């Protein structure tokens, strides 16, 4: 059987030799009578320079001597059959020795490697083998057309950007992610997207699809992340989780970062990890429980906080369980079924702040379009100095913590039986020093009151907002 | 048997193709080097200038030539870094003022950089970075190369031509009797980890002399820089009206 | 005492009674301090965290203030 | 920056600038107004855009001067 196996290899060698002869013949025919210098001189002479076809071909290309410069057309070959243009290419320089392969920066072979030449201290994600595709609609269980998992290559790209301090540029289109590992930022970084950049997350391979974070940020002091749209179309998982596993995110700035249809959009669950963080022009929309969820410590746990925290022109809209979401069941790519709801009495709110200090909510919006079940628009507990400057608040559909709907008919009953419940207003304040609200326009509030004060909130101050909007 | 017959025919065909390639390459007397240039590593056959000083000494036959500069300083390969400060240059016949960056002048000619996206890096002017020291009191970085004159040339080019100036991570060391001046509107963008370290030893009044002076910088933007001195001497950034008002200057992460 | 690269010595202090503050504002108008922090971590000798003299309309919105070590 | 037009920034219909943001912008030396926002005229259906944010923006020197009136 060995002879029959090696016959095919011999035929492959034959075909390779014949194709080589064909390329040399093509070159000589195209050259014609004219000399090499004349050919180079022709306005299209740059085509007579050889180039590597793909990153794997570069991994196989053995350099005669260290210090050679070569050109790579694209990371993958075959772009011309497809109607698209090459991407991921560049210039590489050879070195003799050993180095750890990367898939991006460094292409390693036995006893040699090639290093990419980076311009302007910046690079793109295609340089690491990532692919994009057309953006799916925001409907419930809808996946993109073609499913290539970008998790490990995007993780390598983040590692290079943190390690060498290059800026990472991202293109329009969706990057699809379906992996059991969470995507981690572990150091200061610059990420810059385009209008249209999307990160689509599929939770089918996660060990705990309901609670496992898609993306994790820690230690990112002085970073800047902009113009990204994360969504998952599942009502499962955390969108972006901030931790202290590496350190504090001491002055991290987010701009135009959108997080949609997760279970929680932005999540924080431990103290001293968002000191001085800034959100500019961000959005959290259509998540299942909350758009923003901050909770430094739970009840009975040691006290702690993070301070200050700044929001500028941020809007939270549509967060909370709708009737469709309550009845929905997610179908995984392994043909499993996961019930979206926890119990039939689930309620949420647009934003939830616990255990913080010196918080400012400037401008922006908090609304309940689409009629989710909410106890409030904002809930504030155990904070010191929460201040609201001119924030648009509108369209709440009122429920108690129990799940009981708050209508006109039972309004008096609610006031008697749910006095100590943390619910029943557009803004619920509980045990908060130094609370303040100026005079925004509020309307369409289907709840018992517009503001609720409880649990020793003792030096508050209330400006003149639009009166007579609640029940 | 049957497999062996085809396996031997494969050898015969391969040898015949080898002879055919030999013959055509020998027949192509003056065009055989095009076969060399068309190989996947053919771009290495093109020559390039090794450093900016070599570029100053390169005499152009005619105006309008294009050349490649590998790096600003040679010797990166002996060390364990990558080339930096390179680019593409175009020759001109005449006289121009040498810059150290934009223009490399010789006797009776000069070379000018091709700038892309209206932006350039400070390495293009010969600036060097090193490892960032800790914030302890009298602690200096490990390598002491003074960037003041080269960074002032870069600032002048960015103000004059309205290019954006890009800075890499690492520390730039500054130890000179002159103060670094920004004299008009400018865009400056650093990276997380860009540091400017100032040694006040050569200043005439170390206790009160400014490290950076900014004046006349209307509508400019400066971002993501970390200045420190570890000395408790000097002014860090001095805002002035020696050229004009800084009417809408924006500083972000400085 | 700072030691220079020419082996000179410079006394860091001006007088043995030196005091400072975090921010000093004099002769300005329409100043807004939005958010941020002013704090004396590390126990420097401060007369105040912020000193404001001869200004028209200085406004502070929610700034974090903490940890001062008081001196005249 | 927008200078020496009749209006610098013009909006003349509802629901088209929801959540817009101006940072460090300028409107200077226009003939009538620097910023002109008007969702609806008189006798028209009510409408609005909301919210709207200006941050360190300047309107300076707009309006008809004597030279402009005679020009």
């Amino acid at each position: 059987d060995n002879a029959k196996s090696s016959e095919n290899a011999a035929k492959n060698s034959e075909v390779a030799a014949e194709t080589t002869r064909d390329q040399i013949q093509q070159i000589i025919d195209n050259a014609g009578d004219q000399s090499t210098l004349v050919v180079l001189a022709q306005p299209d002479g740059f085509d007579s320079i050889g180039r590597v076809s793909s990153f794997a071909a570069l991994r196989n290309l053995k350099p005669k001597k260290s210090g050679q410069h070569v050109l790579l057309t694209s990371y993958y070959d075959g772009w011309a059959a497809e109607n698209k243009m090459p991407t991921g290419g560049g210039e590489f320089i050879s070195s003799i020795g050993t180095a750890t392969d990367d898939g991006g920066y460094i292409a390693a072979g036995p006893g040699y490697y090639w290093t990419r030449v980076v311009n302007n201290n910046s690079f793109t994600a295609e340089d690491f083998g990532c692919k994009t595709t057309a953006t799916p609609p925001p409907n419930f269980n809808v996946l993109p057309a073609e499913l290539f998992d970008n998790t490990a290559r995007m993780q390598a790209a983040f590692n290079l950007a943190i390690s060498k301090s290059f800026k990472l540029n991202l293109s329009a289109g969706t990057y699809y992610f379906e992996s059991s590992d969470t995507l981690r930022i572990t150091g200061p970084i610059h990420i810059e997207g385009r209008p249209g950049t999307v990160f689509y997350h599929n939770p089918s391979n996660k060990a705990n699809p309901k609670t496992d974070a898609f993306m994790n940020i820690s230690g990112c002091s002085m970073g800047r992340i902009s113009s990204i749209n994360c969504f998952s179309n599942s009502y499962l998982g955390k969108g972006i989780n901030f931790d202290r596993s590496v350190g504090d995110n001491r002055k991290l700035v987010l701009e135009h970062v959108y997080v949609d249809t997760f279970r929680w959009g932005f999540y924080v669950g431990e103290p001293e990890c968002i000191n001085q963080i800034e959100f500019h022009s961000c959005r959290a929309q259509s998540n299942y429980f909350q758009g923003i969820f901050i909770e430094s410590f739970k009840e009975g746990q040691e006290y702690g906080h993070s301070a200050p925290v700044h929001f500028f022109n941020t809007i939270c809209n549509g967060n909370g369980p709708t009737s469709f979401a309550l009845g929905a069941t997610y179908k995984t790519t392994k043909n499993e079924y996961i019930k979206v709801m926890d119990s039939v009495n689930d309620v949420g709110c647009q934003a939830y702040f616990q255990g913080l200090s010196n918080v400012q909510y400037i401008g922006g919006q908090l609304s309940g379009h689409g009629s989710p079940r909410n106890t409030s628009l904002a809930t504030i507990t155990q904070c010191n100095s929460f201040i609201i400057y001119g924030t648009d608040l509108e369209d709440i559909n009122g429920f108690t913590t129990d799940g009981t709907a708050i209508t006109a008919d039972n309004i008096d009953t609610i006031e008697s039986n749910y006095l100590k419940d943390i619910s029943g207003a557009a803004i619920v304040v509980s045990s908060c020093l130094g609370f303040k609200i100026d005079s925004p326009h509020i309307f369409k509030i289907k709840t018992l009151s517009t503001i609720k004060l409880m649990n020793n909130t003792y030096n508050y101050e209330i400006g003149g907002f639009t009166p007579d909007e609640a029940l």
